[PDB]
């Protein structure tokens, strides 16, 4: 699923990714506490964000 | 300075990490803005509940 951050993300946690507003991201969901697993496309970095801060796209 | 506030849970916020502050929508919170990462040090004012929650998912009250 592809989606784009609607929110500045600054991790507090090390497994955390760092978003900036409208970063491309690939992302799956993490239904047991509604978390995003995430690629950020224009940083390269992986990591985790609460689901919130981005919307999917199609 | 960022001085404390009310404010009230907009949407659910479930941990991942130990230092964090479990949210349901329109728990009443008093909250300090982190600015390093406009993260909030919070109390949940109905579960009694000290952590930290990412800032979108609040509402300042006052
Ligand atoms: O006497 C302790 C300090 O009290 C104030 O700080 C608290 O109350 C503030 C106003 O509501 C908050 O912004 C702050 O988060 C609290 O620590 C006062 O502002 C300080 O100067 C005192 O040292």
């Amino acid at each position: 699923q592809t989606a784009r951050a609607i929110f500045r993300f600054v991790p507090r946690h090390e497994d955390e990714l760092e978003l900036e507003v409208d970063d491309p991201l690939l992302v799956e969901l993490q239904a047991e506490d509604y978390w995003y697993e995430a690629y950020n496309m224009r940083t390269g970095a992986r990591g985790v964000f609460p689901a919130y801060y981005a919307i999917e796209v199609t």
